[PDB]
């Protein structure tokens, strides 16, 4: 029963992307998968992070909790539908009812680690704790990562969540000298584990099939569960 | 004798704009003002935080110590240059030597709080440790600030580098959904000193200043030293 909290530096630097290929890499390897998504905003925007997993990576088994209407973060995106946010045990009970050996559950939060998705000031780290999963961080190339990420890793260390490695959500074909130099950088400070290629959710299902499969070490899919 | 490192919560939050003017309404108050920005990057295409700062505040006493001509962070612009950064003594003691009592002597970073400055590994969170400086964050109002933040007050409060407050750096208009409720939410987390209106940066001395008198509480000003 491996659970596995899919974290970022930010909002928009590819986590739903990077579940999708996780998903994908890790289903090629003949290991049962599910997606959680337990905060979901911009819903009225179109948002559906669950949906694009699916459509990218054939997804069968997804499961969401709270949805709501305006791009804000959670709380602001509740407050202005007259919602409440979800309990903190709603959204353990929600990834518990996953889990189950030989299963990689991957959980996708909210932005970034300390976005609240439960009051008061429940956070993805908070849950990552409570169902022991470790934590996989999504990172951009640009300037301005290095910091981020070494913030995140920190904000992880302080309530022993264990960081199961970094990826590179969108990786720019050719890479600039900022990108090259911050992906380097970025392999000193922990495993990175993937980079997945700028545009990767215009590819088809075998596009991304073999883009995902391509884009993880076999190993390491293997052996997380 | 008051030093305050100013960090932000990211790359182009407009850090610069507010290291003036909190200088130009501490100016104003009748309170002598040094910058000092160790390590400037970027030069060559044209980046001089500290001449901007003389610009906007007409600060006179503005200390650096390095320039990388690479837009890129310190250790990278460094490595491209293949010249080390400066030593953790050069910028301690330089910030050292600034302060004096009647002072207001702010210390500016280069991008975020966990950028390497000096060698070895050496960041402005170190830097503040070392000369016992208070922490001011400069954040943005968009989408993601709240995590941000609360990474960087994190990491400012686990060594225990206490916190001046927020400013938000630039402040949209008209100011749309997401940066009202983020400013709200910010002052939620720590004080929020000032907003600067968008595109001060742009304005003249005699403009920026007036700006600056408005933006800030006098009293919190006064009371710095
Ligand atoms: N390799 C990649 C990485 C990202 N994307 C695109 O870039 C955007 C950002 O990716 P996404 O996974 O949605 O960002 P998230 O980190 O998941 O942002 P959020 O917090 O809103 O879920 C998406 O439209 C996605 O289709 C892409 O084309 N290919």
């Amino acid at each position: 029963a491996t659970i596995l909290v899919v974290t970022g530096t930010g909002t928009g630097v590819g986590k739903t992307v990077v579940c999708a290929a996780l998903a994908s890499a890790a289903r090629q390897a003949g290991i049962d998968v599910a997606v959680c998504k337990p905060v979901q905003t911009g819903t009225a925007r179109g948002d559906d992070d669950l949906a694009e997993v699916g459509r990218l990576a054939g997804v069968t088994q997804l499961a969401g909790l709270a949805r709501y209407p305006q791009p804000m973060a959670p709380a602001a995106a509740a407050e202005h539908a007259g919602m409440a946010l979800p309990a903190r045990d709603q959204i353990v009970r929600l990834i518990a009812d996953l889990d189950r050996p030989g299963r990689l559950t991957l959980v996708e939060g909210a932005g970034g680690l300390l976005v609240e998705l439960a009051e008061p000031g429940v956070t993805l780290r908070d849950v990552a704790v409570d169902v022991a999963a470790a934590a996989l961080v999504v990172v951009t190339a640009d300037l301005g990562t290095l910091n981020h990420t070494k913030l995140t890793l920190e904000a992880l260390a302080a309530q022993q969540v264990s960081c199961a490695g970094l990826v590179i959500g969108s990786w720019p074909d050719p890479p600039g000298l900022v990108a090259a130099s911050n992906r380097s950088a970025l392999a000193r400070i922990a495993m990175v584990r993937a980079a997945l290629p700028a545009g990767a959710a215009s590819l088809d299902a075998g596009d991304f099939a073999a883009m995902s499969a391509a884009a993880f070490d076999r190993n390491w899919v293997a052996g997380l569960v």
